[PDB]
C-alpha cells in the first residue's frame, strides 16, 4: 500500500526532479482528479456555494496586507515584473476577500459562500517532500464563508455535515476532531472568542459529535475545529478544518450594510474537507491498495476480443458504452486472451467485458472482474444498467461484492 | 460591444492593479469556463485525446533545453528555490513531452494526443495589456499529437474537422484557413517539409477548404496552418493552429520504438483551436453581445412571483429545475412583476418564468424570454424537457423560432 509504486503500476502521475514537488498527472490520475472535482462539485450544488478562480499570482503589497510576508515568507515563490514584485498565491483567501469587495454587499446577501479549487504553491523544504502527500504544487478544495455573527453556528454545522457526507461518500466512518481555542494574545474581542468558540462546541454537540480539545492552540486569528480521517490501516490522516478568521476581512477592507444601514465587517469562516487533492488521492490510493471504486476508476471497463473475428463487435460495444457515460476501452490487440486479462488485472480495472464467438452470436458479454469472480455471459444493456446504477451511486462495492 | 462592459454589468469577472493581466472569475464568468470546459472535453471524448495536467513551473535548464530560455527569455516569469532556477510555463508542451518520454513507447502507442486546458503565465507590457483578450495569464485549449509521418495527414484532418466543429458550434461558419510554410532556414531536411506542407495542403483541400498560402512565413521548427474566424461584425479573429514541430522531440529526447524493432523520432504537432479560453469568452462576449447561448448562459432561468401567495409553488418550481440540471434562480423579494422582467433582462437571462394563482392552480408557468417574447402558458414538464433539449443540443437558438 504504497501510493508511489500504486502509482507508477497504474500510470497514475509522476514526478521528476526538473520540477521538485510538483505532480506531473498522467491521463488515469487527472481523471481521478477530475472525478473528486465532479463529487465536490455536486456537494457544491447541494451546500449551496459559489465557484471561483483566483490569479495565480499578486504583487507583494497584498500579501503584506494579508500578513503573509510577516508569517508566511518563507514558504512563497516570488517573480516580478515591470520594477514589481508578486508572490504566487500560498492561500485563495485574499483572492476571495477581492471578490466579495466587487460590488456592494448587504445582509441580505449573506451568508455567502465562496468555493474554489485553489492551485496553490508552497516552497516547502525539498528534504521534507514525499509523493502526493507532502508537495510544493497542490489543489485544495477551499471554501470561505462571509456571515454575520449570529450565522456562525449554522454555516458551522453545514460544514461539519459536509465533512462527514464527504468522508462516508470514500469509506471513512472514523473521525477524530479536535476544537483548538483562544492563545494568551488574540486578534479579537473577548466576547467575540467567547461567541466563536461556544458556536463551534456547540455545533459539535448537537451533531452528537465527541471532540476534544487543545487549549491555547488556537490561531491568533481564531479558533478552529480539525477533523482527522482513519484509514483501513487505522492511520490518522488530518484532513478537513473548519477556520475562524478575524483577521482577514478587516486588512482587506471587507464590509456589508447592515440592516440598521451601518457598515459591518463580516465574520469568515475558511472550510476545507479534503485539503489537498492530490495529497487526498495518495491516501485514497493507499486505502483502496489500488483498487479504485468504479466511480473514481480510470479505466471502468475494458472489452477485448479472443480473434479479429470478434473485432467489430467489440468495437459496437466500445461504442455503446462510451455512449452510456462509462469509461471504457477496447482491447484489440493482437495478443492470447490470457496476457490481455492479466494486463488488465494489474491495472485494477473493475471490469473486465470478453467477447467469444458465442457473445458475438448471442449478443451478449462475458463478464468478470478484477479480484477474479466471473459473472458470466450477461445482456449488454443489463451490464450497462448496473454499471451506471454503480456509478451514480458511488458505490464502494462492485456488483456481487 | 465591450466585453469588458458587458463582463462588469453581467458580473462576470475583474481585474485588479495587484494582479495585471490576471482575471478574478466571478461565480457567473466561471460558470461560462466550466461550461467551455465541458464542451471541450466532449471534443476531447469524442476526437480520442487524452487529458492530462502539467506542473505549474519547472527547472530552467529544461526551458534551456526547448529553446524558450534564448527565444522566450523576456516572456516568462522566473522563481528560485534552493538556488535552483524555475520558469513558469508559458507553454505546455515540454511537460507533456515530459509525460510522453515516462515508460517506453511503440509504433502501437501511436498516434498519442495527449490535451491539457494549459495555465499559462507570459510576461506581458503592461501597456499592451486589453481586457480577457490580452492577458499574462491565460487558459489554452491544447493538445500534442505525437505519430508517424505516415499518420501525419489523418491527424491534421481530424484537426480540421474538430476546428470547424467547434467554431460552428458557436456560430462562426465564415473561417480563413492560411498555410504558413517554410522559411529559408530551418529545423529538419526539405523532405521533411515538403511531406508535411503537402500534408497540410491536401488535408486542407480534402476538406474541401480554400487555404491561403503564407510563403517563408513558418516557424524554423515546423510548417503550420492557422484558423481565422470572423464574427457578426465581420471582424477577424486568429484562434486556431495546427503547428508542426520537428525541435522537440530530439531536445527533449523523445522516442519510440518502430515496427521495423529501431529508434524512431516521434512527429509533434501542436494543436489549440479556441487558443486563449479567456480571450474566447471575451470575443463570445462581444459576439453575442451579452446574450450568451443557454447552455452558455450563467443563470438559464429565473422563476418569480406576483405576491407572496406564489413563493412556496415558485420554490417547489426552482428546486424542480434545479434538480433537472437547470442553472436557476428564485425571485422572491417584493417588487413590481415588470420590475423583476426588465432587471433580468438586463442580465441577460434566458428565461424568466412568472407565477401567478392561475401559474399554480394549473400547475404551469407563464413562459418569457431576454429577447421580450412572451412564450404564453406552459406545462412545467414541457418546459424542463425543452429547456433540457436546447442546453444538450447547446442551440445558439432559443425557443418559439
Ligand atoms: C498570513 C497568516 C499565515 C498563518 C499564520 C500561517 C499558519 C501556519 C496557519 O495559521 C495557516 C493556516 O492554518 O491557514 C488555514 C488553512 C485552511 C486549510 C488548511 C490551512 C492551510 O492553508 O495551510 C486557514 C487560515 C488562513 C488564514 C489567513 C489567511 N489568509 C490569515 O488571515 C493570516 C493571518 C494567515
Ligand atoms: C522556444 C520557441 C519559441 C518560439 C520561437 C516563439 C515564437 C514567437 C513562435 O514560434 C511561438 C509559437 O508559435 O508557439 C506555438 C503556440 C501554439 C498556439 C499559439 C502559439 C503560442 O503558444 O503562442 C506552438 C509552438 C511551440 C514550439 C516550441 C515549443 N515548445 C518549439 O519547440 C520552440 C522552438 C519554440
Ligand atoms: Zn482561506
Ligand atoms: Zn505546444
Amino acid at each position: 500500500r504504497d501510493h508511489r509504486k500504486i502509482g507508477k503500476q497504474l500510470d497514475l502521475y509522476h514526478m521528476q526532479e526538473e520540477a521538485p514537488g510538483m505532480v506531473f498527472w498522467h491521463n488515469d490520475g487527472w481523471t481521478i482528479f477530475r472525478e473528486l472535482e465532479v463529487f465536490v462539485r455536486s456537494k457544491l450544488k447541494e451546500y449551496q456555494y459559489q465557484e471561483v478562480k483566483g490569479p495565480f499570482m499578486m504583487d507583494r503589497v497584498l500579501w503584506e496586507k494579508t500578513g503573509h510576508w510577516d508569517n508566511y515568507k518563507d514558504a512563497m515563490f516570488t517573480t516580478s515584473s515591470e520594477n514589481r514584485e508578486y508572490c504566487i498565491k500560498p492561500m485563495n483567501c485574499p483572492g476571495h476577500v477581492q471578490i466579495f469587495n466587487q460590488g456592494l454587499k448587504s445582509y441580505r446577501d449573506l451568508p455567502l459562500r465562496m468555493a474554489e479549487f485553489g492551485s496553490c504553491h508552497r516552497n516547502e523544504p525539498s528534504g521534507s517532500l514525499h509523493g502526493l502527500m507532502r508537495v510544493r504544487g497542490f489543489t485544495q478544495d477551499d471554501a470561505h464563508i462571509f456571515c454575520t455573527e449570529e450565522q456562525i453556528r449554522d454555516e458551522v454545522n453545514g460544514c461539519i455535515r459536509l465533512v462527514y457526507d464527504m468522508y462516508s461518500t470514500f469509506g471513512f466512518e472514523k473521525i477524530v476532531v479536535k476544537l483548538s481555542t483562544r492563545p494568551e494574545k488574540r486578534i479579537g474581542s473577548d466576547e467575540m472568542w467567547d461567541r466563536a468558540e461556544a458556536d463551534l462546541a456547540v455545533a459539535l454537540e448537537e451533531n452528537n459529535i465527541p471532540f476534544e480539545y487543545q487549549l491555547g492552540e488556537g490561531a491568533f486569528y481564531g479558533p478552529k475545529i480539525e477533523f482527522t480521517l482513519y484509514d483501513c490501516l487505522d492511520r490518522a490522516w488530518q484532513c478537513g478544518t473548519v477556520q475562524l478568521d478575524f483577521s482577514l476581512p478587516s486588512r482587506l477592507s471587507a464590509s456589508y450594510v447592515g440592516e440598521d444601514n451601518e457598515r459591518k465587517v463580516p465574520v469568515m469562516i475558511h472550510r476545507a474537507i479534503l485539503g489537498s487533492m492530490e495529497r487526498f488521492i495518495g491516501i485514497l490510493t493507499e486505502e483502496f491498495a489500488g483498487f479504485f471504486p468504479t466511480w473514481l476508476a480510470p479505466v471502468q471497463v475494458v472489452i477485448m476480443n479472443i480473434t479479429d473475428s470478434q473485432s467489430e463487435y467489440v468495437n459496437e460495444l466500445t461504442q455503446k458504452l462510451s455512449n452510456a457515460g462509462i469509461r471504457v476501452k477496447a482491447d484489440l490487440r493482437n495478443e492470447k486472451i490470457g496476457f490481455k486479462i492479466r494486463e488488465h488485472t494489474l491495472r485494477r480495472v473493475p471490469y473486465m467485458l470478453v467477447c467469444g464467438d458465442k457473445e458475438v452470436e448471442s449478443g451478449k458479454v462475458a463478464v468478470r472482474t478484477r479480484r477474479g469472480k466471473d459473472l458470466g455471459s450477461m445482456d449488454v444493456n443489463e451490464v450497462i444498467e448496473k454499471l451506471q446504477q454503480e456509478i451514480r451511486s458511488r458505490s464502494l462495492k462492485q456488483l456481487e461484492e
